[PDB]
Protein backbone atom coordinates (compact mmCIF):
# COMPACT_ATOMS: atom_id res chain seq x y z
CA UNK A 1 0.00 0.00 0.00
CA UNK A 2 3.08 2.38 0.10
CA UNK A 3 4.63 0.83 -3.10
CA UNK A 4 3.77 3.88 -5.43
CA UNK A 5 4.76 3.48 -9.35
CA UNK A 6 7.20 5.91 -10.52
CA UNK A 7 7.82 6.74 -14.07
CA UNK A 8 11.25 8.42 -16.11
CA UNK A 9 10.82 11.90 -15.84
CA UNK A 10 10.02 12.67 -19.49
CA UNK A 11 6.83 9.86 -19.36
CA UNK A 12 6.07 11.46 -15.85
CA UNK A 13 5.29 14.77 -17.28
CA UNK A 14 4.43 13.65 -21.30
CA UNK A 15 1.75 10.57 -19.20
CA UNK A 16 -0.36 13.77 -18.34
CA UNK A 17 -0.85 15.65 -21.76
CA UNK A 18 -3.99 14.28 -24.04
CA UNK A 19 -1.41 13.33 -27.14
CA UNK A 20 0.85 11.13 -24.67
CA UNK A 21 2.08 8.16 -26.54
CA UNK A 22 3.07 5.12 -24.57
CA UNK A 23 5.87 4.17 -26.45
CA UNK A 24 7.22 1.21 -28.03
CA UNK A 25 8.50 -1.12 -25.05
CA UNK A 26 5.60 -3.32 -23.85
CA UNK A 27 6.65 -4.42 -20.87
CA UNK A 28 6.43 -0.72 -19.66
CA UNK A 29 2.57 -0.87 -20.40
CA UNK A 30 1.10 -2.66 -17.42
CA UNK A 31 3.04 -0.37 -15.27
CA UNK A 32 1.86 3.04 -17.27
CA UNK A 33 -1.76 1.50 -16.45
CA UNK A 34 -1.19 1.31 -12.82
CA UNK A 35 0.32 4.42 -12.34
CA UNK A 36 -2.51 5.63 -14.10
CA UNK A 37 -5.62 4.04 -11.95
CA UNK A 38 -3.32 5.18 -8.42
CA UNK A 39 -3.21 8.68 -9.84
CA UNK A 40 -6.83 8.61 -11.03
CA UNK A 41 -8.34 6.70 -8.08
CA UNK A 42 -6.12 6.77 -5.62
CA UNK A 43 -3.63 3.68 -4.57
CA UNK A 44 -6.39 2.20 -2.37
CA UNK A 45 -8.68 1.42 -4.89
CA UNK A 46 -7.76 -2.23 -6.07
CA UNK A 47 -5.47 -4.68 -4.39
CA UNK A 48 -2.27 -4.43 -6.16
CA UNK A 49 -1.37 -8.64 -6.50
CA UNK A 50 -5.23 -8.61 -7.93
CA UNK A 51 -4.83 -5.60 -10.08
CA UNK A 52 -1.59 -6.63 -11.71
CA UNK A 53 -2.97 -10.17 -12.07
CA UNK A 54 -6.15 -9.01 -13.64
CA UNK A 55 -3.49 -6.57 -16.19
CA UNK A 56 -1.82 -9.78 -17.16
CA UNK A 57 -4.45 -12.05 -18.10
CA UNK A 58 -6.74 -9.35 -19.66
CA UNK A 59 -2.76 -8.52 -22.14
CA UNK A 60 -3.19 -12.68 -22.38
CA UNK A 61 -7.07 -12.36 -24.13
CA UNK A 62 -5.61 -9.60 -26.54
CA UNK A 63 -4.84 -11.07 -30.33
CA UNK A 64 -1.33 -10.23 -32.05
CA UNK A 65 -3.45 -8.21 -34.38
CA UNK A 66 -2.47 -5.41 -36.61
CA UNK A 67 -4.29 -2.79 -34.33
CA UNK A 68 -6.81 -3.87 -32.34
CA UNK A 69 -3.97 -5.27 -29.89
CA UNK A 70 -2.98 -4.71 -26.44
CA UNK A 71 -1.13 -1.30 -27.35
CA UNK A 72 -4.81 0.03 -28.51
CA UNK A 73 -6.01 -1.12 -25.39
CA UNK A 74 -3.55 1.10 -23.04
CA UNK A 75 -3.64 3.74 -25.28
CA UNK A 76 -7.36 4.02 -25.14
CA UNK A 77 -7.08 3.26 -20.92
CA UNK A 78 -4.62 6.37 -21.11
CA UNK A 79 -6.87 8.99 -23.08
CA UNK A 80 -9.43 8.09 -20.27
CA UNK A 81 -7.17 8.84 -17.72
CA UNK A 82 -6.75 12.14 -19.14
CA UNK A 83 -10.23 13.05 -19.73
CA UNK A 84 -10.55 12.01 -16.16
CA UNK A 85 -7.36 13.81 -14.58
CA UNK A 86 -8.77 17.17 -16.39
CA UNK A 87 -12.47 16.79 -14.80
CA UNK A 88 -11.29 15.91 -11.41
CA UNK A 89 -14.83 16.25 -10.05
CA UNK A 90 -17.55 15.46 -12.06
CA UNK A 91 -17.29 12.18 -11.69
CA UNK A 92 -17.79 9.43 -8.83
CA UNK A 93 -14.97 7.16 -7.22
CA UNK A 94 -17.22 4.12 -9.01
CA UNK A 95 -17.14 5.69 -12.40
CA UNK A 96 -13.39 6.38 -12.13
CA UNK A 97 -12.64 3.00 -11.42
CA UNK A 98 -15.09 0.98 -13.78
CA UNK A 99 -14.11 3.63 -16.61
CA UNK A 100 -10.29 2.76 -16.58
CA UNK A 101 -11.20 -0.76 -16.54
CA UNK A 102 -13.59 -0.67 -19.48
CA UNK A 103 -11.35 1.21 -21.30
CA UNK A 104 -8.42 -1.64 -21.09
CA UNK A 105 -11.24 -4.42 -21.84
CA UNK A 106 -13.37 -2.48 -24.11
CA UNK A 107 -11.58 -4.72 -27.29
CA UNK A 108 -10.88 -7.99 -25.75
CA UNK A 109 -10.28 -10.95 -27.94
CA UNK A 110 -10.84 -8.50 -31.09
CA UNK A 111 -9.85 -10.98 -33.99
CA UNK A 112 -9.53 -7.77 -36.57
CA UNK A 113 -12.98 -7.90 -38.21
CA UNK A 114 -15.87 -5.65 -37.71
CA UNK A 115 -19.46 -6.84 -36.56
CA UNK A 116 -20.39 -6.36 -40.45
CA UNK A 117 -18.29 -9.42 -41.48
CA UNK A 118 -19.19 -11.05 -38.31
CA UNK A 119 -22.53 -11.27 -40.16
CA UNK A 120 -21.80 -11.87 -43.76
CA UNK A 121 -19.11 -14.69 -42.71
CA UNK A 122 -21.87 -16.08 -40.03
CA UNK A 123 -19.97 -16.29 -37.32
CA UNK A 124 -21.33 -18.22 -34.29
CA UNK A 125 -21.02 -14.69 -32.26
CA UNK A 126 -23.59 -13.47 -34.94
CA UNK A 127 -25.91 -15.64 -33.75
CA UNK A 128 -25.79 -15.31 -30.13
CA UNK A 129 -25.40 -11.54 -30.10
CA UNK A 130 -27.37 -9.89 -32.99
CA UNK A 131 -25.71 -5.87 -32.23
CA UNK A 132 -23.09 -4.92 -31.04
CA UNK A 133 -21.93 -8.23 -31.92
CA UNK A 134 -18.09 -7.85 -30.85
CA UNK A 135 -18.51 -5.37 -27.74
CA UNK A 136 -21.20 -8.24 -26.08
CA UNK A 137 -18.26 -10.48 -26.74
CA UNK A 138 -15.73 -8.00 -25.30
CA UNK A 139 -17.55 -7.40 -22.06
CA UNK A 140 -18.40 -11.28 -21.51
CA UNK A 141 -14.59 -11.38 -21.62
CA UNK A 142 -14.41 -9.18 -19.00
CA UNK A 143 -16.78 -10.96 -16.80
CA UNK A 144 -15.16 -14.42 -17.55
CA UNK A 145 -11.76 -12.61 -16.42
CA UNK A 146 -13.35 -10.84 -13.00
CA UNK A 147 -14.43 -14.14 -12.41
CA UNK A 148 -11.03 -15.94 -12.58
CA UNK A 149 -10.19 -16.81 -8.82
CA UNK A 150 -7.76 -14.18 -7.11
CA UNK A 151 -8.80 -11.52 -10.41
CA UNK A 152 -11.75 -9.85 -8.64
CA UNK A 153 -10.00 -6.49 -8.01
CA UNK A 154 -14.15 -4.90 -6.96
CA UNK A 155 -14.04 -7.85 -4.24
CA UNK A 156 -13.98 -5.06 -1.46
CA UNK A 157 -16.96 -3.36 -3.45
CA UNK A 158 -21.04 -4.36 -1.62
CA UNK A 159 -22.84 -5.87 -3.70
CA UNK A 160 -24.78 -2.99 -5.25
CA UNK A 161 -21.59 -1.01 -5.62
CA UNK A 162 -20.47 -4.32 -7.45
CA UNK A 163 -23.40 -4.40 -9.76
CA UNK A 164 -23.10 -0.37 -10.35
CA UNK A 165 -19.55 -0.86 -11.46
CA UNK A 166 -20.27 -3.73 -13.68
CA UNK A 167 -23.69 -1.44 -15.52
CA UNK A 168 -20.85 1.33 -15.78
CA UNK A 169 -18.16 -1.18 -17.56
CA UNK A 170 -21.14 -2.76 -19.69
CA UNK A 171 -22.89 0.40 -20.96
CA UNK A 172 -18.78 1.56 -21.55
CA UNK A 173 -18.19 -1.32 -23.64
CA UNK A 174 -21.16 -1.53 -25.61
CA UNK A 175 -20.88 2.10 -26.54
CA UNK A 176 -17.46 1.37 -28.41
CA UNK A 177 -19.90 0.14 -31.12
CA UNK A 178 -19.37 3.14 -33.62
CA UNK A 179 -22.68 2.23 -34.97
CA UNK A 180 -24.75 3.42 -31.55
CA UNK A 181 -22.46 6.55 -31.30
CA UNK A 182 -23.57 8.94 -34.15
CA UNK A 183 -27.56 8.61 -32.44
CA UNK A 184 -26.03 9.17 -29.02
CA UNK A 185 -24.08 12.32 -30.31
CA UNK A 186 -26.93 13.55 -32.23
CA UNK A 187 -29.43 13.37 -28.83
CA UNK A 188 -26.55 14.90 -26.47
CA UNK A 189 -25.78 17.90 -29.02
CA UNK A 190 -29.75 18.83 -28.70
CA UNK A 191 -29.92 18.10 -25.02
CA UNK A 192 -26.77 20.76 -24.74
CA UNK A 193 -28.32 23.17 -27.07
CA UNK A 194 -31.72 23.10 -25.60
CA UNK A 195 -30.06 23.68 -22.00
CA UNK A 196 -31.45 20.18 -21.11
CA UNK A 197 -28.17 18.29 -20.31
CA UNK A 198 -28.51 17.14 -16.39
CA UNK A 199 -25.27 15.27 -15.03
CA UNK A 200 -27.83 14.16 -12.13
CA UNK A 201 -30.04 12.47 -14.49
CA UNK A 202 -28.78 8.87 -14.54
CA UNK A 203 -29.87 8.45 -18.08
CA UNK A 204 -27.92 11.81 -19.52
CA UNK A 205 -24.80 10.88 -17.99
CA UNK A 206 -25.01 7.10 -19.31
CA UNK A 207 -24.65 8.91 -22.87
CA UNK A 208 -22.16 11.29 -21.24
CA UNK A 209 -19.52 8.39 -20.60
CA UNK A 210 -20.66 6.63 -23.68
CA UNK A 211 -19.07 9.98 -26.00
CA UNK A 212 -16.05 10.05 -23.58
CA UNK A 213 -15.45 5.90 -24.90
CA UNK A 214 -15.66 7.02 -28.71
CA UNK A 215 -13.40 9.79 -27.89
CA UNK A 216 -10.84 7.50 -25.90
CA UNK A 217 -10.88 4.98 -28.58
CA UNK A 218 -11.08 6.90 -31.61
CA UNK A 219 -7.83 9.16 -30.05
CA UNK A 220 -5.57 8.03 -32.61
CA UNK A 221 -6.41 11.18 -34.78
CA UNK A 222 -5.82 12.96 -31.43
CA UNK A 223 -1.95 12.42 -31.52
CA UNK A 224 0.74 14.14 -33.13
CA UNK A 225 0.67 13.48 -36.64
CA UNK A 226 3.55 11.46 -36.57
CA UNK A 227 1.66 8.80 -34.93
CA UNK A 228 -1.42 9.63 -36.32
CA UNK A 229 0.26 8.89 -39.52
CA UNK A 230 2.08 5.22 -38.19
CA UNK A 231 -1.50 4.66 -36.29
CA UNK A 232 -3.29 4.88 -39.99
CA UNK A 233 -0.91 1.91 -41.05
CA UNK A 234 -2.10 -0.99 -38.56
CA UNK A 235 -5.47 0.39 -38.33
CA UNK A 236 -5.41 0.18 -42.79
CA UNK A 237 -3.61 -3.09 -42.29
CA UNK A 238 -7.00 -4.94 -40.61
CA UNK A 239 -9.32 -2.79 -42.52
CA UNK A 240 -7.40 -4.85 -45.81
CA UNK A 241 -7.47 -8.24 -44.40
CA UNK A 242 -11.39 -7.48 -43.46
CA UNK A 243 -11.80 -6.64 -47.45
CA UNK A 244 -9.66 -9.76 -48.74
CA UNK A 245 -11.85 -12.15 -46.39
CA UNK A 246 -14.63 -10.49 -48.10
CA UNK A 247 -13.84 -10.79 -51.58
CA UNK A 248 -13.35 -15.10 -50.46
CA UNK A 249 -17.17 -14.65 -49.56
CA UNK A 250 -17.46 -13.54 -53.32
CA UNK A 251 -18.45 -9.80 -51.68
CA UNK A 252 -16.75 -6.55 -53.56
CA UNK A 253 -15.74 -4.78 -50.12
CA UNK A 254 -16.36 -0.81 -49.62
CA UNK A 255 -13.49 0.86 -50.94
CA UNK A 256 -12.17 1.37 -47.28
CA UNK A 257 -11.53 -2.23 -46.82
CA UNK A 258 -10.36 -2.79 -50.53
CA UNK A 259 -6.15 -2.89 -50.92
CA UNK A 260 -6.93 -2.31 -54.65
CA UNK A 261 -7.71 0.93 -53.92
CA UNK A 262 -5.02 2.42 -51.82
CA UNK A 263 -4.90 6.07 -53.81
CA UNK A 264 -8.48 6.62 -51.87
CA UNK A 265 -7.07 6.20 -48.25
CA UNK A 266 -6.60 10.76 -47.73
CA UNK A 267 -10.02 11.65 -49.17
CA UNK A 268 -11.72 8.59 -46.89
CA UNK A 269 -9.72 10.06 -43.85
CA UNK A 270 -11.38 13.44 -44.60
CA UNK A 271 -14.78 11.79 -44.70
CA UNK A 272 -14.36 9.57 -41.32
CA UNK A 273 -12.64 13.56 -39.66
CA UNK A 274 -15.67 15.53 -41.00
CA UNK A 275 -18.68 12.59 -40.66
CA UNK A 276 -17.15 11.15 -37.24
CA UNK A 277 -13.76 12.62 -35.36
CA UNK A 278 -14.32 16.64 -35.55
CA UNK A 279 -18.05 15.72 -34.56
CA UNK A 280 -17.47 13.34 -31.64
CA UNK A 281 -14.59 16.45 -30.21
CA UNK A 282 -16.90 19.41 -30.64
CA UNK A 283 -19.63 18.03 -28.88
CA UNK A 284 -16.76 16.57 -25.96
CA UNK A 285 -15.99 20.06 -25.78
CA UNK A 286 -19.15 21.28 -25.17
CA UNK A 287 -20.08 19.04 -22.32
CA UNK A 288 -16.54 18.88 -20.99
CA UNK A 289 -14.67 22.32 -21.98
CA UNK A 290 -11.00 20.97 -20.70
CA UNK A 291 -11.28 17.94 -23.64
CA UNK A 292 -10.34 20.64 -26.16
CA UNK A 293 -7.01 19.32 -26.70
CA UNK A 294 -8.56 16.39 -27.81
CA UNK A 295 -10.51 18.81 -30.63
CA UNK A 296 -7.71 20.91 -31.06
CA UNK A 297 -5.12 17.81 -32.23
CA UNK A 298 -7.53 16.00 -34.36
CA UNK A 299 -8.33 19.29 -36.17
CA UNK A 300 -4.41 19.67 -36.82
CA UNK A 301 -4.88 15.94 -38.21
CA UNK A 302 -7.54 16.92 -40.06
CA UNK A 303 -5.12 19.86 -42.00
CA UNK A 304 -2.38 17.13 -42.29
CA UNK A 305 -4.89 15.09 -44.19
CA UNK A 306 -5.84 17.90 -46.49
CA UNK A 307 -2.07 18.30 -47.08
CA UNK A 308 -1.50 14.90 -48.14
CA UNK A 309 -4.36 15.41 -50.91
CA UNK A 310 -2.74 18.91 -51.78
CA UNK A 311 0.49 16.49 -52.38
CA UNK A 312 2.20 18.41 -50.02
CA UNK A 313 3.45 15.16 -48.40
CL1 LIG B 1 -8.19 7.08 -38.32
C1 LIG B 1 -9.45 6.07 -37.69
C2 LIG B 1 -9.64 5.73 -36.36
C3 LIG B 1 -10.71 4.89 -36.02
C4 LIG B 1 -11.59 4.43 -37.01
O1 LIG B 1 -12.68 3.65 -36.67
C5 LIG B 1 -12.44 2.35 -36.58
C6 LIG B 1 -13.41 1.39 -36.46
N1 LIG B 1 -12.89 0.19 -36.37
N2 LIG B 1 -11.58 0.07 -36.44
S1 LIG B 1 -10.84 1.60 -36.61
C7 LIG B 1 -11.37 4.79 -38.39
C8 LIG B 1 -12.19 4.39 -39.48
C9 LIG B 1 -11.88 4.82 -40.75
C10 LIG B 1 -10.79 5.63 -41.06
C11 LIG B 1 -9.99 6.03 -40.05
C12 LIG B 1 -10.27 5.62 -38.72
MG1 LIG C 1 -14.03 -2.23 -30.52
ZN1 LIG D 1 -11.16 0.08 -29.60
Amino acid sequence: GLMQFTLPVRLCKEIELFHFDIGPFENMWPGIFVYMVHRSCGTSCFELEKLCRFIMSVKKNYRRVPYHNWKHAVTVAHCMYAILQNNHTLFTDLERKGLLIACLCHDLDHRGFSNSYLQKFDHPLAALYSTSTMEQHHFSQTVSILQLEGHNIFSTLSSSEYEQVLEIIRKAIIATDLALYFGNRKQLEEMYQTGSLNLNNQSHRDRVIGLMMTACDLCSVTKLWPVTKLTANDIYAEFWAEGDEMKKLGIQPIPMMDRDKKDEVPQGQLGFYNAVAIPCYTTLTQILPPTEPLLKACRDNLSQWEKVIRGEE
